[PDB]
């Protein structure tokens, strides 16, 4: 909801990827990754409510999507540990970010849709 | 040499082997005329479809028969085939590689155009 | 709306692809492509209302997305004429189909999300 | 031979040339230890990163420095880099090709694992 949303789809089943764990980190002043927010995708493959416009300040963020556990639960041993998405946010003022990922066992893609509010 | 097709399997992390590929050229009456065809190799590649002489400017379609590939693997697919439609242009680079990455409910295709 | 929706995104701009022409065809009994529906994507990159559950019977359908005109209007000469999506629909009863496409000048992807109503 | 990286540019339909690539291996203290690196060739490829001897089972990360690539082209990009994280497994095929297809606001990566 509002400034950061994550959407995950399954390219094998043509479906939302449900119950996928997502961890967001923010680079701290000492160049370490600090925990920022986390959650799981819903029945629609979406994860809303990770942060607020106030909390989501300028910075470098990493969205980890735990794809390996997703595939393993479906009986599949996939190639990747997780899909990582690393980006600078809000450098030119607040924006609305949708981070999308499309998953296959040995491949994925990831796409950002960015809107000006 | 001027046209190659390369196909990968995103589920198995492998070349997509034995996939039928049909190339067509658009005729003056806007129908698709068979132009060349073959099956992908053990490396997922299909070479020797055409020649510099035959591959003149025009509109081409490459059909990759993905449904039969997934059916052989016992995996239910969405698409009948992947279609790639483009105009060949002499002003650009001399070689077209039409690549495709296949999943049961999604495909990605790219053109790598080089000299 | 209801059983067939098309969504188009621009991978260069990280935005919906707006005002993209979309033509849907259905294979007739004489194995020819008959016009079925058409429209343009909205400001959200979506195209709703192409058909109804009544009209969208079993068959083989082709969704043509006119990507070349889209890129040309942005000053770009792209590789493909259009993105084609060809599929059998409703073979096992009515379903809800979202046909998504992600566009770049020399590449695209397309993905179906299929739901049981 | 056991690890290759191949990078393509979806905007220009070309190999992505001169892209920095850094490989890391996960250490016992869960930090990332520099393992190998290089720049993609004129064919968008990076060979000779490691050896059969050195490429033991473990968790590896391949970072592809996409932001600097797009910046050089004058195109505003979204990601800092593309990351690819995986466990090397001796039970599987002997060669890993890590491929990536780049756009300014989207990337796709595949592992092609072969003998
Ligand atoms: C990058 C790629 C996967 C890797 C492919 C590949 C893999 C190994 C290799 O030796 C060559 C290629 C060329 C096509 C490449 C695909 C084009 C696009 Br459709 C796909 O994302
Ligand atoms: C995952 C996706 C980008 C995000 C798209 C998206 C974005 C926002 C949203 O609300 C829905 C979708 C569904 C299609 C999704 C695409 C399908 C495939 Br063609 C592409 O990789």
């Amino acid at each position: 909801k509002c400034p950061l949303m994550v959407k995950v789809l399954d390219a094998v089943r043509g479906s939302p990827a449900i119950n996928v764990a997502v961890h967001v980190f923010r680079k701290a002043a000492d160049d370490t990754w600090e925990p920022f927010a986390s959650g799981k995708t819903s029945e629609s493959g979406e994860l809303h409510g990770l942060t607020t416009e106030e909390e989501f300040v300028e910075g470098i963020y990493k969205v980890e999507i735990d794809t390996k556990s997703y595939w393993k639960a479906l009986g599949i041993s996939p190639f990747h540990e997780h899909a990582e998405v690393v980006f600078t946010a809000n450098d030119s003022g607040p924006r609305r970010y949708t981070i999308a990922a499309l998953l296959s066992p040995y491949s994925y893609s990831t796409t950002a849709v960015v809107t000006n509010p």
